């Protein structure tokens, strides 16, 4: 089974200039809850904008030039990423726009965060088509003294 991982801010931006703006602790607590133990599939870019390997993960980058970090696993297509990941229950998927674009048709889950924030971004989170999928959980929390935006975790999972 492959999920998608994402944080959504107005318009579903998710990026600007190989960043994210914001900082929500809680909901990387959430990405570290429903990731760890899982493989992850990665592009380059957010290979890049992490800045190194998310600890107790299999960490899987796609980019079609050789690797340059042997702490993580190297390929080079959609299909080898799958396979590189084995006999699993469920792969993440962690993006960025791009390889959401690619395996959003393959997802059975979407684990995503709405934030309530306006941001100038370059990448968004894919259009899906909302008759497509199905609301199992979702969990409201206003802005704290930690997260200085209101936030709604949902998962969805393919009709
Ligand atoms: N809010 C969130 O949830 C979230 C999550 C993840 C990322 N982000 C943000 O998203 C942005 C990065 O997204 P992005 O769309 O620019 O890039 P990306 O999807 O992270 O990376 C794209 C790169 O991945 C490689 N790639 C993708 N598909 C491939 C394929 N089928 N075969 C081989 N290589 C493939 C290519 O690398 P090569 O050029 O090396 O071939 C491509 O240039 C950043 O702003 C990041 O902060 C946000
Ligand atoms: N909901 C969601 N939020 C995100 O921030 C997110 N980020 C990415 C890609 N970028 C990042 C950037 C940093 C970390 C990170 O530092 N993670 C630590 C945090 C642990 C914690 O804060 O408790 C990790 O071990 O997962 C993960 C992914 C992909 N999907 C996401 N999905
Ligand atoms: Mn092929
Ligand atoms: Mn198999
Ligand atoms: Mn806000």
């Amino acid at each position: 089974m492959i999920s998608l991982i994402a944080a959504l801010a107005v318009d579903r931006v998710i990026g600007m200039e190989n960043a994210m703006p914001w900082n929500l602790p809680a909901d990387l607590a959430w990405f570290k809850r429903n990731t760890l133990n899982k493989p992850v599939i990665m592009g380059r870019h957010t290979w890049e904008s992490i800045g190194r390997p998310l600890p107790g993960r299999k960490n899987i980058i796609l980019s079609s030039q050789p690797g340059t970090d042997d702490r993580v696993t190297w390929v080079k297509s959609v299909d080898e990423a799958i396979a590189a990941c084995g006999d699993v229950p469920e792969i993440m998927v962690i993006g960025g726009g791009r390889v959401y674009e690619q395996f959003l048709p393959k997802a059975q889950k979407l684990y995503l965060t709405h934030i309530d924030a306006e941001v100038e971004g370059d990448t968004h989170f894919p259009d899906y088509e909302p008759d497509d999928w199905e609301s199992v959980f979702s969990e409201f929390h206003d802005a704290d003294a930690q997260n200085s935006h209101s936030y709604c975790f949902e998962i969805l999972e393919r009709r």
